[PDB]
């Protein structure tokens, strides 16, 4: 049975590259939160800039961070559980889930989105599994160790490393040398949103030499996952999954969108 200092570590959450993440109960108080343990020796830099980051992050669709502890060559990083589990967990293969359990999941992933580029945070790799539910379903973004600034003193600053996740990163991230952050993150929403009403994600990636990619640049909406989808929603992603990021639609004109607003069950 294992702890630090007056918290112990009861069961293991989840695992990956760096170390894993425990669900850590105050002895006394009994409060229970999640801890990610990283094993710096298997980098230092990396967990310095991830936890000045998190820092930063006060909102009610993004996980909290409350504090860490160095001890020997293991850092131990104190943050919000969600209890509810992913999001990707609540996604039924090639079905999806209820369009207005889609609308609401969506409303509340712009809202954490919308506070983090108001911040000059980009995220970088947005997808279900990242996507955390605490106990009454209210999505929570999680993971910020591809995270950086693209805004400081209110200017910006252009990417260019490749990061993320295949299916879900832009077409702009494979084809160009430097790139905006923000409009990436738009991209990565919108495939999203097509795996919560499909229940499939509808390319490898987004690049000329993929069939899929091809068939919804040149509007074939018969093949799946977009003739499993209502023109409503579907309207919207033709809106966001746009080649040319500057002419893809931005946060403010997502919210003035038909679907977006439609009163549902
Ligand atoms: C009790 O908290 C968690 C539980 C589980 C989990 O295995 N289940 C099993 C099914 C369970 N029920 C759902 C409701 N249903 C009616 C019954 C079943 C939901 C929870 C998964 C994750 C939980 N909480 C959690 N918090 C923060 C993380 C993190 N993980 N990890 C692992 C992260 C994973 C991805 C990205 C970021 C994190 C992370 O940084 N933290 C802090």
């Amino acid at each position: 049975v294992p702890f630090v200092e007056d918290w112990d570590l009861v069961q293991t959450l989840g695992e990956g590259a760096y170390g894993e993440v425990q669900l850590a109960v105050n002895r006394v108080t009994e409060e229970a939160v999640a801890v990610k343990i990283v094993d710096m020796k298997r980098c230092p830099e990396n967990i310095k800039k991830e936890i000045c980051i998190l820092k930063m992050l006060n909102h009610e669709n993004v996980i909290k961070f409350y504090g860490h502890r160095r001890e020997g060559n293991i850092q131990y990083l104190f943050m919000e559980l969600a209890s509810g589990g992913s999001l990707f967990d609540r996604i039924e293969p090639d079905i999806g889930m209820p369009e207005p359990d889609a609308q609401r999941f969506f409303h509340q992933l712009m809202a954490g989105v919308v506070y983090l580029h108001g911040i000059g945070i980009t995220h970088r790799d947005i997808k279900p599994h990242n996507l955390l539910l605490d106990e009454r379903d209210n999505l929570k973004i999680a993971d910020f160790g591809l995270a950086t600034v693209f805004r400081y003193n209110n200017r910006e600053r252009l990417l260019n490393k490749m990061c993320g996740t295949l299916p879900y990163v832009a077409p702009e991230l494979l084809k160009r040398r430097e790139f905006h952050a923000e409009p990436v993150d738009v991209w990565s929403c919108g495939i999203v949103l097509t795996a919560m009403l499909a229940g499939e994600l509808p390319w490898d990636q987004p690049s000329d030499s993929c069939q899929e990619y091809s068939d919804w640049k040149e509007k074939k909406t018969y093949l799946n996952p977009w003739k499993k989808i209502d023109s409503a929603p579907l309207a919207l992603l033709h809106k966001i999954l746009v080649e040319n990021p500057s002419a893809r639609i931005t946060i403010p004109d997502i919210k003035k969108d038909r679907w977006y607003n439609k009163p549902l069950k």
